[PDB]
RNA sequence: UCUGUGCUCUGUGCUCUGUUUACCAGGUCAGGUCCGAAAGGAAGCAGCCAAGGCAGAGACGCAGAGCAGGCAGA
Protein backbone atom coordinates (compact mmCIF):
# COMPACT_ATOMS: atom_id res chain seq x y z
CA UNK A 1 0.00 0.00 0.00
CA UNK A 2 2.43 2.29 1.14
CA UNK A 3 3.60 3.27 -2.30
CA UNK A 4 0.35 4.24 -3.51
CA UNK A 5 0.47 6.76 -0.62
CA UNK A 6 2.50 7.94 -3.42
CA UNK A 7 0.43 8.40 -5.64
CA UNK A 8 -0.78 11.12 -3.79
CA UNK A 9 1.65 13.52 -4.62
CA UNK A 10 1.76 11.46 -7.54
CA UNK A 11 -1.12 13.13 -8.36
CA UNK A 12 -0.02 16.89 -7.52
CA UNK A 13 1.00 16.94 -10.65
CA UNK A 14 -0.77 19.65 -12.96
CA UNK A 15 0.84 18.11 -16.04
CA UNK A 16 -1.37 14.93 -16.55
CA UNK A 17 -0.68 12.50 -18.25
CA UNK A 18 -1.44 11.71 -22.30
CA UNK A 19 -4.73 11.62 -22.27
CA UNK A 20 -5.61 14.90 -23.06
CA UNK A 21 -8.09 14.40 -20.78
CA UNK A 22 -6.30 13.82 -17.90
CA UNK A 23 -9.20 12.72 -16.81
CA UNK A 24 -8.76 9.41 -16.55
CA UNK A 25 -5.65 10.47 -13.50
CA UNK A 26 -8.85 9.58 -11.25
CA UNK A 27 -9.81 6.31 -12.29
CA UNK A 28 -6.25 5.10 -12.82
CA UNK A 29 -5.57 6.23 -9.49
CA UNK A 30 -8.64 4.52 -8.24
CA UNK A 31 -7.89 1.17 -9.82
CA UNK A 32 -3.90 2.42 -8.79
CA UNK A 33 -4.77 2.80 -5.58
CA UNK A 34 -7.48 -0.09 -6.00
CA UNK A 35 -4.85 -2.04 -7.23
CA UNK A 36 -2.35 -1.61 -4.28
CA UNK A 37 -5.18 -3.38 -1.88
CA UNK A 38 -6.19 -6.76 -2.76
CA UNK A 39 -3.08 -7.24 -3.65
CA UNK A 40 -2.35 -5.74 -0.43
CA UNK A 41 -4.34 -8.76 1.36
CA UNK A 42 -7.66 -6.62 1.28
CA UNK A 43 -11.19 -8.61 0.66
CA UNK A 44 -13.02 -6.88 -2.43
CA UNK A 45 -16.81 -8.14 -2.12
CA UNK A 46 -16.60 -4.87 -0.46
CA UNK A 47 -14.22 -2.35 -2.37
CA UNK A 48 -16.80 -2.14 -5.32
CA UNK A 49 -18.69 -0.81 -2.55
CA UNK A 50 -16.22 1.96 -1.97
CA UNK A 51 -14.99 2.33 -5.31
CA UNK A 52 -18.79 2.45 -5.96
CA UNK A 53 -19.54 5.05 -3.16
CA UNK A 54 -16.51 7.01 -4.21
CA UNK A 55 -18.35 7.32 -7.63
CA UNK A 56 -21.28 7.94 -6.35
CA UNK A 57 -20.82 11.05 -5.24
CA UNK A 58 -18.86 12.47 -8.22
CA UNK A 59 -22.34 12.76 -10.24
CA UNK A 60 -23.22 14.23 -6.90
CA UNK A 61 -21.33 16.80 -6.18
CA UNK A 62 -18.45 19.57 -6.57
CA UNK A 63 -15.73 21.15 -4.85
CA UNK A 64 -17.04 24.17 -3.20
CA UNK A 65 -16.20 26.97 -5.58
CA UNK A 66 -12.77 28.84 -4.59
CA UNK A 67 -10.70 25.18 -4.58
CA UNK A 68 -9.47 23.01 -7.15
CA UNK A 69 -11.28 19.84 -7.36
CA UNK A 70 -8.16 17.47 -7.37
CA UNK A 71 -8.08 18.62 -3.85
CA UNK A 72 -11.39 18.00 -2.74
CA UNK A 73 -11.34 14.32 -4.50
CA UNK A 74 -9.19 13.74 -2.00
CA UNK A 75 -11.57 14.73 0.83
CA UNK A 76 -13.75 12.71 -0.83
CA UNK A 77 -11.26 9.91 -1.39
CA UNK A 78 -9.72 10.37 2.57
CA UNK A 79 -13.21 10.50 3.44
CA UNK A 80 -14.13 7.48 2.61
CA UNK A 81 -10.71 5.57 3.51
CA UNK A 82 -12.04 6.15 7.20
CA UNK A 83 -15.07 4.82 6.40
CA UNK A 84 -13.72 2.18 4.17
CA UNK A 85 -11.57 0.88 7.63
CA UNK A 86 -12.48 1.94 11.12
CA UNK A 87 -15.27 4.49 9.97
CA UNK A 88 -15.55 6.46 13.03
CA UNK A 89 -15.77 6.35 16.95
CA UNK A 90 -12.98 7.47 18.83
CA UNK A 91 -11.73 4.30 20.86
CA UNK A 92 -12.00 4.98 24.59
CA UNK A 93 -8.57 2.66 25.89
CA UNK A 94 -8.05 4.54 29.08
CA UNK A 95 -9.75 4.42 32.64
CA UNK A 96 -13.44 3.60 33.31
CA UNK A 97 -12.66 3.90 36.98
CA UNK A 98 -9.37 1.66 38.78
CA UNK A 99 -8.23 -0.85 38.75
CA UNK A 100 -8.63 -2.34 36.02
CA UNK A 101 -9.27 -5.77 33.97
CA UNK A 102 -7.67 -6.54 30.62
CA UNK A 103 -8.65 -10.04 29.69
CA UNK A 104 -6.65 -10.72 26.97
CA UNK A 105 -8.27 -13.41 24.90
CA UNK A 106 -5.87 -14.38 21.76
CA UNK A 107 -6.55 -17.52 19.11
CA UNK A 108 -3.68 -19.19 19.16
CA UNK A 109 -0.52 -17.08 20.39
CA UNK A 110 1.21 -14.71 17.67
CA UNK A 111 0.80 -11.02 19.44
CA UNK A 112 -0.24 -13.69 22.30
CA UNK A 113 1.63 -12.83 24.82
CA UNK A 114 4.11 -9.83 23.70
CA UNK A 115 1.69 -7.58 22.83
CA UNK A 116 1.06 -7.25 26.00
CA UNK A 117 4.57 -5.52 26.72
CA UNK A 118 4.11 -2.26 24.62
CA UNK A 119 0.43 -2.68 26.18
CA UNK A 120 1.64 -2.54 29.17
CA UNK A 121 5.11 -0.85 29.01
CA UNK A 122 2.71 1.97 27.45
CA UNK A 123 0.66 2.56 30.28
CA UNK A 124 3.43 2.46 32.97
CA UNK A 125 4.64 5.67 30.64
CA UNK A 126 1.45 7.49 31.58
CA UNK A 127 -0.94 7.72 34.57
CA UNK A 128 0.93 7.22 38.21
CA UNK A 129 -0.49 3.91 37.66
CA UNK A 130 0.10 0.72 38.53
CA UNK A 131 0.04 -1.95 35.76
CA UNK A 132 0.63 -5.66 36.75
CA UNK A 133 0.33 -8.60 34.36
CA UNK A 134 0.07 -12.14 34.24
CA UNK A 135 1.13 -15.36 32.28
CA UNK A 136 -2.95 -16.61 31.08
CA UNK A 137 -1.79 -19.14 29.32
CA UNK A 138 -0.79 -22.99 29.50
CA UNK A 139 -0.90 -25.10 26.40
CA UNK A 140 2.19 -23.29 24.64
CA UNK A 141 5.84 -23.05 26.61
CA UNK A 142 7.12 -19.63 26.99
CA UNK A 143 4.61 -18.22 28.82
CA UNK A 144 6.51 -15.81 31.50
CA UNK A 145 9.84 -16.81 29.86
CA UNK A 146 10.21 -14.96 27.31
CA UNK A 147 7.54 -12.42 28.56
CA UNK A 148 9.38 -12.75 31.90
CA UNK A 149 11.75 -10.51 30.58
CA UNK A 150 10.44 -7.05 29.71
CA UNK A 151 8.31 -7.13 33.01
CA UNK A 152 11.31 -6.57 34.74
CA UNK A 153 13.45 -5.63 31.76
CA UNK A 154 11.10 -2.47 31.54
CA UNK A 155 10.15 -1.91 35.29
CA UNK A 156 6.89 -3.61 35.97
CA UNK A 157 6.84 -6.95 38.05
CA UNK A 158 4.28 -9.89 36.22
CA UNK A 159 3.20 -13.07 38.03
CA UNK A 160 2.46 -16.98 36.72
CA UNK A 161 2.87 -20.55 37.65
CA UNK A 162 5.62 -22.53 36.77
CA UNK A 163 4.59 -25.64 34.36
CA UNK A 164 1.05 -25.62 36.02
CA UNK A 165 -1.67 -25.97 33.48
CA UNK A 166 -4.78 -24.14 34.52
CA UNK A 167 -5.82 -20.61 33.55
CA UNK A 168 -8.87 -19.54 35.82
CA UNK A 169 -7.30 -20.10 39.53
CA UNK A 170 -4.16 -18.73 38.62
CA UNK A 171 -5.85 -16.05 36.90
CA UNK A 172 -8.11 -15.07 39.67
CA UNK A 173 -5.01 -15.50 41.88
CA UNK A 174 -3.31 -12.98 40.16
CA UNK A 175 -5.36 -9.95 39.67
CA UNK A 176 -6.68 -9.58 43.38
CA UNK A 177 -3.21 -9.76 43.64
CA UNK A 178 -1.98 -6.20 42.64
CA UNK A 179 -5.13 -5.39 43.47
CA UNK A 180 -4.53 -6.29 47.16
CA UNK A 181 -1.61 -4.20 46.53
CA UNK A 182 -4.03 -1.95 44.95
CA UNK A 183 -2.26 -1.09 41.83
CA UNK A 184 -4.41 0.62 38.98
CA UNK A 185 -4.13 -1.77 35.81
CA UNK A 186 -3.97 -5.32 34.81
CA UNK A 187 -3.37 -7.36 31.55
CA UNK A 188 -3.67 -10.96 31.26
CA UNK A 189 -2.89 -12.90 27.80
CA UNK A 190 -4.80 -16.13 27.25
CA UNK A 191 -6.56 -18.59 25.24
CA UNK A 192 -6.93 -22.13 24.50
CA UNK A 193 -5.74 -25.56 23.01
CA UNK A 194 -9.17 -25.96 21.19
CA UNK A 195 -9.64 -26.50 17.86
CA UNK A 196 -11.91 -24.38 17.02
CA UNK A 197 -12.43 -20.71 17.27
CA UNK A 198 -15.88 -21.43 19.08
CA UNK A 199 -14.23 -23.13 21.12
CA UNK A 200 -10.90 -20.50 21.64
CA UNK A 201 -14.40 -18.47 22.81
CA UNK A 202 -15.84 -21.57 24.67
CA UNK A 203 -13.21 -20.73 26.76
CA UNK A 204 -12.82 -17.35 26.86
CA UNK A 205 -16.01 -17.77 28.29
CA UNK A 206 -15.90 -19.46 31.58
CA UNK A 207 -12.33 -16.83 31.63
CA UNK A 208 -14.55 -14.21 31.27
CA UNK A 209 -18.29 -15.39 33.05
CA UNK A 210 -15.81 -16.22 36.05
CA UNK A 211 -13.66 -13.54 36.69
CA UNK A 212 -15.99 -10.59 35.38
CA UNK A 213 -13.45 -7.94 33.00
CA UNK A 214 -13.84 -4.48 32.49
CA UNK A 215 -11.91 -4.72 28.87
CA UNK A 216 -11.63 -7.14 26.94
CA UNK A 217 -9.71 -7.64 23.79
CA UNK A 218 -9.07 -10.21 21.08
CA UNK A 219 -6.18 -10.04 18.36
CA UNK A 220 -4.50 -10.95 15.48
CA UNK A 221 -1.95 -10.64 13.15
CA UNK A 222 -2.45 -9.44 9.81
CA UNK A 223 -1.03 -12.89 8.61
CA UNK A 224 -4.73 -13.70 9.02
CA UNK A 225 -6.28 -10.52 7.20
CA UNK A 226 -9.36 -10.38 6.32
CA UNK A 227 -10.14 -14.42 7.04
CA UNK A 228 -9.68 -13.21 10.68
CA UNK A 229 -12.93 -11.03 9.97
CA UNK A 230 -15.01 -13.92 10.99
CA UNK A 231 -13.33 -15.15 14.11
CA UNK A 232 -13.24 -11.71 15.64
CA UNK A 233 -16.52 -11.34 14.49
CA UNK A 234 -17.97 -14.31 16.38
CA UNK A 235 -17.76 -12.44 19.55
CA UNK A 236 -18.26 -9.03 18.78
CA UNK A 237 -21.31 -11.09 19.52
CA UNK A 238 -19.89 -12.77 22.41
CA UNK A 239 -19.08 -9.65 23.11
CA UNK A 240 -19.55 -6.40 21.75
CA UNK A 241 -17.33 -4.19 24.24
CA UNK A 242 -15.01 -6.25 22.45
CA UNK A 243 -12.27 -4.35 21.08
CA UNK A 244 -9.34 -5.26 19.68
CA UNK A 245 -6.02 -4.60 17.89
CA UNK A 246 -4.06 -6.14 14.97
CA UNK A 247 -0.28 -8.03 15.74
CA UNK A 248 2.38 -7.34 13.41
CA UNK A 249 2.08 -4.86 11.21
CA UNK A 250 5.80 -4.86 9.84
CA UNK A 251 4.88 -8.66 10.58
CA UNK A 252 3.13 -9.56 7.47
CA UNK A 253 2.64 -7.65 3.98
CA UNK A 254 -1.25 -8.12 3.94
CA UNK A 255 -2.53 -6.12 6.37
CA UNK A 256 -5.38 -4.29 4.92
CA UNK A 257 -7.63 -7.36 4.42
CA UNK A 258 -7.42 -7.75 8.10
CA UNK A 259 -8.03 -4.32 9.58
CA UNK A 260 -10.71 -4.34 7.00
CA UNK A 261 -12.09 -6.98 7.73
CA UNK A 262 -12.63 -6.34 11.08
CA UNK A 263 -14.24 -2.93 10.81
CA UNK A 264 -16.86 -4.53 8.50
CA UNK A 265 -18.15 -6.22 11.33
CA UNK A 266 -18.94 -2.84 13.59
CA UNK A 267 -15.26 -4.48 14.89
CA UNK A 268 -13.24 -2.32 17.80
CA UNK A 269 -10.02 -1.07 17.19
CA UNK A 270 -7.96 0.94 19.26
CA UNK A 271 -3.99 0.17 18.28
CA UNK A 272 -1.88 -1.52 16.02
CA UNK A 273 1.70 -1.52 16.52
CA UNK A 274 4.19 -1.97 13.35
CA UNK A 275 5.46 -4.70 15.31
CA UNK A 276 8.90 -5.29 17.21
CA UNK A 277 10.13 -3.31 19.87
CA UNK A 278 8.88 -2.73 23.24
CA UNK A 279 6.81 0.49 21.99
CA UNK A 280 6.39 -0.02 18.02
CA UNK A 281 2.70 0.03 19.21
CA UNK A 282 0.25 2.73 18.53
CA UNK A 283 -2.83 3.65 19.23
CA UNK A 284 -5.24 4.04 16.56
CA UNK A 285 -8.01 6.52 14.71
CA UNK A 286 -8.81 5.28 10.86
CA UNK A 287 -7.50 9.00 10.17
CA UNK A 288 -4.57 8.73 11.88
CA UNK A 289 -3.43 5.80 9.78
CA UNK A 290 -5.31 7.33 7.26
CA UNK A 291 -3.00 10.55 8.70
CA UNK A 292 0.51 10.38 6.24
CA UNK A 293 -1.51 10.35 3.15
CA UNK A 294 -2.72 6.79 4.22
CA UNK A 295 -1.88 5.89 7.49
CA UNK A 296 0.64 7.74 10.09
CA UNK A 297 1.52 11.65 9.83
CA UNK A 298 3.25 12.85 13.22
CA UNK A 299 4.43 16.16 13.05
CA UNK A 300 1.68 17.39 14.10
CA UNK A 301 3.01 15.57 16.83
CA UNK A 302 6.94 16.06 16.99
CA UNK A 303 5.39 19.56 15.25
CA UNK A 304 3.57 20.55 19.18
CA UNK A 305 7.24 19.86 20.77
CA UNK A 306 8.26 23.06 19.55
CA UNK A 307 6.10 24.78 21.75
CA UNK A 308 7.16 22.64 24.31
CA UNK A 309 10.55 23.62 23.68
CA UNK A 310 9.89 26.98 22.13
CA UNK A 311 8.12 28.76 25.23
CA UNK A 312 9.90 26.98 28.02
CA UNK A 313 12.67 28.23 28.11
CA UNK A 314 10.16 30.48 29.32
CA UNK A 315 11.95 26.69 30.95
CA UNK A 316 15.16 28.14 33.12
CA UNK A 317 13.24 31.67 34.58
CA UNK A 318 10.65 32.92 32.78
CA UNK A 319 11.09 35.24 33.36
CA UNK A 320 12.86 34.05 36.43
CA UNK A 321 14.02 37.50 36.18
CA UNK A 322 11.56 39.54 33.65
CA UNK A 323 14.25 41.03 31.58
CA UNK A 324 17.27 41.87 29.76
CA UNK A 325 19.87 40.61 32.53
CA UNK A 326 22.06 37.78 30.18
CA UNK A 327 20.61 35.07 32.92
CA UNK A 328 21.54 31.77 30.61
CA UNK A 329 23.53 29.99 28.54
CA UNK A 330 23.41 29.82 25.03
CA UNK A 331 24.15 25.46 24.73
CA UNK A 332 20.80 24.70 24.58
CA UNK A 333 21.98 23.99 21.34
CA UNK A 334 22.77 20.89 22.55
CA UNK A 335 20.45 21.12 24.78
CA UNK A 336 17.52 20.40 22.19
CA UNK A 337 19.43 17.03 21.98
CA UNK A 338 18.73 15.30 25.09
CA UNK A 339 15.18 16.19 25.38
CA UNK A 340 14.42 13.81 22.09
CA UNK A 341 16.70 10.69 22.54
CA UNK A 342 15.90 11.17 26.55
CA UNK A 343 12.35 10.73 25.67
CA UNK A 344 11.19 11.57 22.83
CA UNK A 345 13.67 12.96 20.51
CA UNK A 346 13.07 10.16 18.61
CA UNK A 347 13.13 11.59 15.46
CA UNK A 348 10.51 13.49 16.36
CA UNK A 349 8.61 13.59 13.73
CA UNK A 350 11.13 14.93 11.05
CA UNK A 351 10.20 12.83 7.78
CA UNK A 352 9.79 16.58 5.40
CA UNK A 353 6.31 15.62 6.04
CA UNK A 354 4.62 17.04 2.56
CA UNK A 355 7.78 19.24 1.77
CA UNK A 356 5.27 21.60 2.03
CA UNK A 357 5.29 24.89 1.92
CA UNK A 358 8.85 24.78 0.00
CA UNK A 359 10.04 20.98 -1.26
CA UNK A 360 13.88 21.36 -1.03
CA UNK A 361 16.04 18.62 -1.09
CA UNK A 362 16.81 14.40 0.18
CA UNK A 363 19.81 14.42 2.59
CA UNK A 364 18.00 17.62 4.44
CA UNK A 365 16.17 14.99 6.71
CA UNK A 366 16.88 12.22 4.14
CA UNK A 367 20.32 12.91 5.33
CA UNK A 368 20.69 13.56 9.33
CA UNK A 369 18.69 12.31 11.53
CA UNK A 370 20.31 8.74 11.98
CA UNK A 371 23.35 10.14 12.63
CA UNK A 372 22.39 13.71 14.61
CA UNK A 373 23.99 12.21 17.43
CA UNK A 374 27.61 13.22 16.16
CA UNK A 375 26.99 17.02 16.96
CA UNK A 376 26.53 15.96 20.28
CA UNK A 377 29.71 13.92 20.59
CA UNK A 378 31.47 17.41 21.42
CA UNK A 379 29.40 19.31 23.55
CA UNK A 380 29.58 17.63 26.44
CA UNK A 381 33.20 17.26 25.41
CA UNK A 382 33.11 20.79 26.41
CA UNK A 383 32.81 23.30 29.25
CA UNK A 384 29.89 24.55 29.64
CA UNK A 385 31.27 28.50 29.10
CA UNK A 386 32.49 27.51 25.58
CA UNK A 387 28.71 27.27 24.08
CA UNK A 388 27.84 30.58 25.69
CA UNK A 389 30.98 32.26 23.45
CA UNK A 390 30.62 29.84 20.14
CA UNK A 391 33.01 32.59 19.35
CA UNK A 392 36.27 31.77 20.64
CA UNK A 393 36.88 27.96 18.99
CA UNK A 394 40.12 28.71 18.20
CA UNK A 395 41.93 25.83 15.84
CA UNK A 396 43.72 24.79 19.26
CA UNK A 397 41.10 24.82 21.73
CA UNK A 398 38.63 21.92 20.01
CA UNK A 399 41.04 19.61 18.07
CA UNK A 400 41.27 18.18 22.13
CA UNK A 401 37.29 17.80 22.00
CA UNK A 402 37.77 17.06 18.38
CA UNK A 403 39.57 14.00 19.70
CA UNK A 404 38.55 14.22 23.09
CA UNK A 405 35.01 13.43 21.90
CA UNK A 406 36.47 11.18 19.12
CA UNK A 407 35.99 12.47 15.93
CA UNK A 408 39.12 13.61 13.65
CA UNK A 409 38.99 17.05 13.17
CA UNK A 410 37.09 18.31 10.03
CA UNK A 411 33.36 16.98 11.57
CA UNK A 412 33.63 19.63 13.66
CA UNK A 413 34.61 22.50 11.61
CA UNK A 414 33.05 20.94 9.35
CA UNK A 415 30.00 22.08 11.73
CA UNK A 416 30.59 25.30 13.84
CA UNK A 417 29.21 27.37 11.03
CA UNK A 418 25.70 25.43 11.40
CA UNK A 419 25.79 27.01 14.34
CA UNK A 420 26.66 30.56 13.46
CA UNK A 421 25.18 30.49 9.97
CA UNK A 422 21.46 29.31 11.28
CA UNK A 423 21.34 31.88 13.61
CA UNK A 424 22.89 34.36 10.94
CA UNK A 425 19.72 33.53 8.61
CA UNK A 426 17.96 32.36 11.40
CA UNK A 427 17.95 35.70 13.35
CA UNK A 428 17.39 37.21 10.30
CA UNK A 429 14.12 39.66 11.57
CA UNK A 430 14.02 41.89 9.46
C1' U B 1 70.55 42.11 70.92
C1' C B 2 67.98 37.83 72.93
C1' U B 3 63.68 36.03 75.63
C1' G B 4 58.91 36.45 77.96
C1' U B 5 54.64 39.42 78.00
C1' G B 6 50.56 40.74 75.38
C1' C B 7 49.09 43.76 71.25
C1' U B 8 49.94 45.42 66.18
C1' C B 9 52.09 45.06 61.25
C1' U B 10 54.09 41.80 57.45
C1' G B 11 55.25 37.10 55.23
C1' U B 12 53.87 32.10 55.35
C1' G B 13 52.43 26.99 57.17
C1' C B 14 47.90 24.54 58.54
C1' U B 15 42.53 24.70 59.12
C1' C B 16 37.62 26.72 58.24
C1' U B 17 34.44 29.54 54.92
C1' G B 18 33.21 32.05 50.39
C1' U B 19 34.56 32.31 45.38
C1' U B 20 37.25 31.28 40.96
C1' U B 21 39.80 27.81 37.02
C1' A B 22 38.62 24.87 28.56
C1' C B 23 43.49 21.79 26.96
C1' C B 24 49.20 22.36 29.00
C1' A B 25 51.96 15.03 33.56
C1' G B 26 45.94 14.10 39.69
C1' G B 27 41.26 10.78 40.65
C1' U B 28 36.53 9.02 38.73
C1' C B 29 35.49 9.19 33.85
C1' A B 30 28.60 9.73 31.36
C1' G B 31 28.37 10.61 26.24
C1' G B 32 31.28 9.89 21.84
C1' U B 33 35.91 7.18 20.27
C1' C B 34 39.60 3.05 19.61
C1' C B 35 41.17 -2.61 19.67
C1' G B 36 38.54 -7.40 19.60
C1' A B 37 34.06 -12.17 15.84
C1' A B 38 33.14 -12.45 21.03
C1' A B 39 34.79 -12.85 25.89
C1' G B 40 36.91 -8.69 27.18
C1' G B 41 40.19 -4.45 27.04
C1' A B 42 42.20 0.83 26.10
C1' A B 43 42.86 6.02 25.57
C1' G B 44 39.94 10.04 27.19
C1' C B 45 36.74 15.61 26.75
C1' A B 46 32.75 17.58 29.75
C1' G B 47 30.83 17.17 34.61
C1' C B 48 32.04 16.01 39.55
C1' C B 49 36.11 15.27 42.99
C1' A B 50 41.07 16.64 44.21
C1' A B 51 44.33 20.48 43.35
C1' G B 52 45.69 25.38 42.08
C1' G B 53 44.23 31.05 41.98
C1' C B 54 41.86 35.28 44.94
C1' A B 55 40.09 36.59 49.62
C1' G B 56 37.96 36.78 55.06
C1' A B 57 38.67 34.35 59.77
C1' G B 58 41.26 31.19 63.37
C1' A B 59 42.71 36.31 71.62
C1' C B 60 45.64 28.82 64.96
C1' G B 61 50.70 27.23 63.89
C1' C B 62 55.83 29.16 62.41
C1' A B 63 58.65 33.46 61.85
C1' G B 64 60.66 38.89 61.09
C1' A B 65 59.68 43.85 62.84
C1' G B 66 57.51 47.60 66.13
C1' C B 67 55.29 48.85 70.71
C1' A B 68 53.67 56.35 76.80
C1' G B 69 52.01 54.84 81.54
C1' G B 70 54.78 49.64 76.53
C1' C B 71 56.60 46.50 80.89
C1' A B 72 60.49 42.62 82.32
C1' G B 73 64.73 39.44 82.85
C1' A B 74 69.49 38.46 80.62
Amino acid sequence: FDNLTDRLSRTLRNISGRGRLTEDNVKDTLREVRMALLEADVALPVVREFINRVKEKAVGHEVNKSLTPGQEFVKIVRNELVAAMGEENQTLNLAAQPPAVVLMAGLQGAGKTTSVGKLGKFLREKHKKKVLVVSADVYRPAAIKQLETLAEQVGVDFFPSDVGQKPVDIVNAALKEAKLKFYDVLLVDTAGRLHVDEAMMDEIKQVHASINPVETLFVVDAMTGQDAANTAKAFNEALPLTGVVLTKVDGDARGGAALSIRHITGKPIKFLGVGEKTEALEPFHPDRIASRILGMGDVLSLIEDIESKVDRAQAEKLASKLKKGDGFDLNDFLEQLRQMKNMGGMASLMGKLPGMGQIPDNVKSQMDDKVLVRMEAIINSMTMKERAKPEIIKGSRKRRIAAGCGMQVQDVNRLLKQFDDMQRMMKKMK
